[PDB]
């Protein structure tokens, strides 16, 4: 402890990593009632904080090692702080990464100047070749968390928490892969103000640290979600669990969903991006402020990564959406004798139809307290509409709002159409209006979350003899618009 | 000009406004083949730019003027920027939005102590009451962008860029709504150093400045593209095009594709996320580079802000996947038979499915709706489609086929042909290459598929529907088979949504 | 003026040259009833603005003449500023400067790398070396103020000054070389505050700028005064002047003693030791105030160096003590006896004795030198006189008395009237308001003081020789009684220096 | 040691006193043949390292005792530090000091808007007044030293240097008084990187930690140096000497004269003024180069001040002028048979005669090196002329200096003139060419120790008949001069 802590003050981590921000989380911190706090290591120069610990690991080893260079087995963050480490010491660094690994990824490595080389179809393989190539060349191995000079440079995190906050702090919440970053937290606060809780956060399928601590030993987790890659570690370390055993105070285990959620929560104070990795303290809070009904405490997260590829913040903002009860999913039987009327000027999310008595999938924003859902469906319902509220129902929200549509069995005459219209407050319904029904409307798909332009396809049952007068009557409603009838696409499936 | 710069060089911005970094964008760069510099006013405290001139204004008023307070007219930028410039002034300050605006944007403007009033469908209401309160109440209109103070405010911004490059700087690129940030800039850098292009870049929906240097006036658009939310002004500002007409080398209008895939490029550089006003610059720039074929240049974006609501970006990254287009989209014929559709998921192989369903319509045949990743060099569309046609399946590439993209992948469904003996299960599994295939494998063969749903675009768990025809009597082997697969599952038979739809 | 500006906007100081703080002068403000702002020029690296000019100028080298070297003529802070600016460009530097320049510049030049050339007897000899090099080696000389792109480095000054002090600010006080200085600030304040005074302030023996404008010529003045080394300079330049002749509101001039009692003015707020240059502003400030009865305003001096050498703080100090007058002069007749001496240094009581000078000349009537602190309202030295006065002693107030001051305590001494038996003795002891006499008391009054020289002016170690009458018969007496008062002292009877003149 | 480094670690010197710079001592560096590094605590906005310790202090006190305010004893840096301390807390200071406290340092205080209560002849009776009014009025009082907070706070020091010198460093040399700064310091080195020695420096007269070392208890010094008034300590502290006792590698002693010449290196390196306790150290390291011939050790100095008045700073520069040895005191006797001609265009900082055989006290620059005083004296000598060479002679430089004039029994017919001259090489000799021999010379003063002016008196032998020609033949010299003849300090003195 004492020994950590003599390291963490004379680590040499600052040649590189820089002193970041702890910033209040100023929405956060009034929907839970604490003052919340983002450690930001999310803007270190790799995107993480292992550049903390990686390079205070390789800038002590001797003027010999240095020569020979350093090695690692990794394709992620850790890959990206000791790639970045060796540059600025001047030094060769080799990276071993399964074959698998995704080329970005590979080229955010080979981007530093370290030599990536591809071995393994999974991380095993990797850090088999990489402990051979130590013994063959002489290379020195840094690894991600297991390493008392790594550990110590994690620690300087602490260090600078205490110094940025030297007033009231409840407690510091902590991701944990492996427990390099939580350890050298722990051994800091634990030293100088262990009135301080230090609080790690797992993914329920990732928890080898709280496992760990429950059991009293080292337990391998049979395997680890890959959701939440940043800590994706099936057995807890050795150097760090020394520390941990006795100096975390407890584990908190967090969703999928509900890292999803701090996520966008981190983003709606900060603008800043965080990886699953380094949402989970945030996640960590938030269940630790309902669990203990925390209030007036000052609650610190460690944002510790922000390398989510692009790619996964869609399916991010769709799990985080489903929190915030906004869209209705309703099931809208249309009568043979408006609709539009009732529904007035509210956001359509979807509005989908396939001829087969007609029902219509609708999605439509809503409010809990401004505009709620059960008085709309009442509303409708008063005006002598069937209406299935299927807000809830996982298998409309997951599926049906993609699989409204097959083949009609007697529908002749269908005629596709699709077209373009500017989102607007009631352009939908002004498009189907406008659209008119001098010919029956047989199918229509239209979907909007977030989009710029309106996007509708309908069918209309359209005689062959009025044929002739479609150009005029479509180009009248003043939308572009394509036949798309021959579509092999809407002839197969549809 | 000089008037500008004078006002620029004793401009209050700095008791609020910070100095932003001027960003080598490196994988941007190296693709182009041209060096490319993001100027990050997202790093505001209000995330754009606007903290510098509306806080100039203020800073300028009588004493007089910000005794009753200040007021404007935002849902946005300007809204953040005007109320925390006033509560670092002490003063009051009223922003008027519509009543449907966001609750995260109203909680934003009253966390930094200012009056959010609610008021109309849309902003010419808002502005409307605003400019009533002004005769009202005394408060003093701060106007967005058509203010010299404004324009000296945001001229800031070219100050620092051309303190921190002050070597080889061939072109600035501007995001333009009514032409302060534009104007500001453009005034700086034509006084000290004029051999740098100052150049404009608004959406194809938004380009009130292009049609007004074109025009010779300030011609007003009959309307504006609601995408690129801060650049959404009909008609460029007055003090702004004085400035411009002369002094704004050019415009480029961008699109909104274009625009998506420039909030992704700045993302991949930066780990920031601009709103789409924000990512104009970057896409003016590619749009720049190919029309003139530069190499070797220094080109300069604004990255202006940063305020996108979170789930927009959905939206974002759908249309970012269109171009690159690395997502296969085809139609696959199969005969109808108890293994055709999983011995088919099995020629796929370890790949990214991004779609895979199916709905049954006849006995003769089945179609497949099928969505996979793909790569022009690693793992190229054309040769997969060869792969599976040389296997012996009809295939049909609808990767460029609109329809297929924008509708058809979310129509493929529909009710059952026939009554018959449908049961229908949702069931989740770990999302992983090859977890489909071995998802149908543990699924195995008792029963037909009559019914298939699977979307993957990023997900973490895996999450398909199957309708299966279960005889009656073999309906008792249902809850062992399925839970021998090892995953949550749902009996959805009696779903009501199902029932109805399908 | 735009030109100028343009230039200052673009400069490359700041790759060395650093902001400095402008700070307040808390008690010369109070005294002068105006708020006094210094800008610290002192804190650059090289201890003067001067790294400024001579950096921008050399950044600005085409690549051609940056080749064979930069080369300047200067034993001052022009030679550390462009040797600190070559070392920082990776340039070779030739620095030409006089045979006598003194071994801690010469070394402070090579420190940075540069060439030290020693030649001349005087700078023109020096100067003239460092131009035929120019044409000999292909060297391109920097020159220490008359050139546009030093200018321009110098008016950063003013471009800080500015920003720093966005609010009222009635003037600015520069000290006047060659007008670099000067012309750069002036072109600054002139283009953005022109309501900002532009003061140029320079010694009266070197007023280059004060008699250029009132000519409307560059005059050449026959002579420069050396005390103010930093700005003798007998010409203005030609491109300062130009910007001078219309830009500076005038030019103050101030003495020797006033540059003196600035220096200490400015120690006294801020720690900090000016070179003469450097405390010319503030010099020209106080005088300013009088001179306009001034109230209430905002004053602004260029602390422009530090470039001093310690030794001569001495002189520095003797100067700024005359002017406040708190060191009394008095001459005191009292009879030769035994005890005389010693009473009247008890009449003197606990006071800062600065001088106590004395040597017999007759039986009849012994004269001492005295000097004493005073303070006007604490313990004034009228009072002190009349005090004497009225104790029975005859005392001339020898205070205003030049010749007194400059010469007569280096002067009481001379040889004994007439053979006897005077032996010498100097001693030291703690310096202590009262140490003086509680030295004379514990001397006690066996033997007559003959001859007495103490000297006090901060003294840590109290320093006498004292001239005794001691009688052959007597002398044993001597090692125990002197050994008694407790105190180092020394036998200088058969000192040479003291047989030869005494 | 542990319970000291977490104070340190946890110290609120920051919302006051700054980080100071860390800076090489070039030309110090190049004579000694060691880095030397000067740590400049005279940037502290009181102008020592004090306000670090007092705030520390102050601001560790119960929102109770802050109520009642604080008080110290103090006339100098301690009491200017509590003075700022107490103000950017908000709360009342009551500095007693001495009523023979210099007016300039009471006013230093009262600026601060602490209360200078004016008490006693020495600090003992202020001491005890001070005291009084804590049981009187509930008032806390701040030690300078001896207090464990105060001892932290002084601590930041070490804090600082070991982050800004993390390589090699040798020693730390502290100045000394009550052991607070050298205590703090030497429990954060000890802790963090014993191998870095501890050297405490005091001067001569004030020496209380080196003689409390060597007796191993905390002796009472006789009395205490007024020179080095920041370190006027009899006694070390109680919980300082306690540290220092085992970590304090040694006390080195220095007089006042080493310290006036580490003042002038100080300067010549910085700029920066240190009043003398600011320059022990530096002295201690110049002491400590000689007497272990160290070579390329890194030697680190606190400069801990720079309150020394104006006044003082002409006593260090005649005292470190000294050490130079570039003036020559030579007494030169003048032939009845040039003398100008052999001394050539050198510096005269002295010219001193009055007739009694003709003798001239002469001051003379010269260089060891490039023109030594012997080969002057023997070039003078060789010319005919008697010299002795009283470079070396105290009773010359100190006295004798001072003292060439009295009166002159056979001299009647002298007139006195003062003359001013501007300086220049050759100028005295110029002006006692021009002055001419039309009448004879009975008396000169000359001195020049950096001054602007050339000022000189002459002394002239003027037949009464003659003294008509003295306006026309003065004025013809060129230079302004007055009539001193009926002066009288003239008349009674000479």
């Amino acid at each position: 402890l004492e020994q950590y802590v003599k390291k963490i003050l004379t680590s040499r981590v600052y040649d590189v990593a820089v002193e970041t921000p702890l910033q209040p989380a100023r929405q956060l911190s009034e929907r839970l009632g604490n003052q919340v706090l983002l450690k930001r290591e999310d803007l270190q120069p790799v995107f993480s904080f292992k550049i903390r610990g990686a390079y205070n690991k390789v800038a002590q080893l001797t003027e010999e090692e240095k020569a020979r260079g350093v090695i690692a087995a990794s394709a992620g963050n850790h890959a990206q702080g000791l790639a970045l480490a060796a540059k600025r010491q001047g030094i060769r660094a080799v990276i071993v990464m399964p074959k698998t690994t995704p080329e970005i990824k590979v080229q955010a490595v080979r981007a530093h100047g370290a030599k990536a080389v591809l071995h393994g179809d999974a991380f095993p393989e990797a850090l088999a070749h990489a402990l051979k190539l130590v013994d063959e060349k002489g290379y020195t191995f840094v690894h991600p968390y297991d390493d008392p000079d790594t550990i110590a440079g994690q620690g300087t995190v602490a260090m600078e928490i205490l110094r940025q906050q030297p007033g009231r702090l409840d407690a510091i919440f902590v991701p944990v892969g492996g427990g390099g970053l939580v350890a050298g937290i722990a051994a800091y606060v634990k030293y100088l103000r262990p009135e301080i809780k230090v609080i790690g956060v797992e993914p329920d399928e990732s928890n080898c640290l709280q496992a760990a601590m429950a059991a009293g030993e080292r337990v391998v987790l049979g395997q680890v979600g890959l959701f939440a890659d940043g800590v994706a570690v099936a057995q807890i370390g050795q150097h760090t669990f020394d520390i941990c055993k006795d100096h975390v105070d407890e584990v908190i285990t967090v969703s999928t969903d509900e890292i999803c959620a701090a996520i966008k929560d981190i983003y709606d104070d900060t603008r800043s991006i965080t990886e699953p990795a380094g949402a989970l303290a945030v996640a960590g809070i938030k269940k630790y402020v309902e669990r203990e009904r925390a209030e007036g405490q000052t609650l610190v997260a460690i944002d510790s990564g922000a390398n989510v590829n692009f790619d996964r913040l869609r399916h991010v903002a769709e799990r985080a959406e489903l929190g915030e009860r906004r869209e209705a999913i309703i099931a809208v039987t249309i009568p043979e004798r408006a609709f539009c009327e009732a529904v007035g000027k509210r956001q359509i999310t979807e509005f989908n139809y396939r001829y087969h008595e007609a029902h219509i999938f609708v999605g439509v924003q809503t409010h809990p307290e401004n505009d709620p859902r059960e008085a709309l469906v009442a509303y409708l319902r008063e005006k002598g509409f069937p209406v299935l509220d299927l807000t809830d129902n996982e298998l409309a929200k997951l599926h049906i709002r993609h699989m409204v549509g097959g083949h009609a069995v007697k529908v002749s005459d269908e005629m596709v159409f699709r077209f373009e219209f500017p989102e607007r407050p009631g352009a939908l319904f002004n498009f189907l209006t406008k659209l008119g029904g001098r010919w029956n409307i047989s199918m229509f798909h239209y979907r909007n979350h977030g989009a710029a332009d309106g996007r509708v396809v309908a069918g209309l049952q359209v005689p062959e003899d009025e044929r002739h007068l479609i150009p005029q009557t479509l180009e009248a409603i003043g939308y572009p618009y394509w036949d798309e009838t021959a579509n092999p696409a809407y002839q197969l499936f549809l």
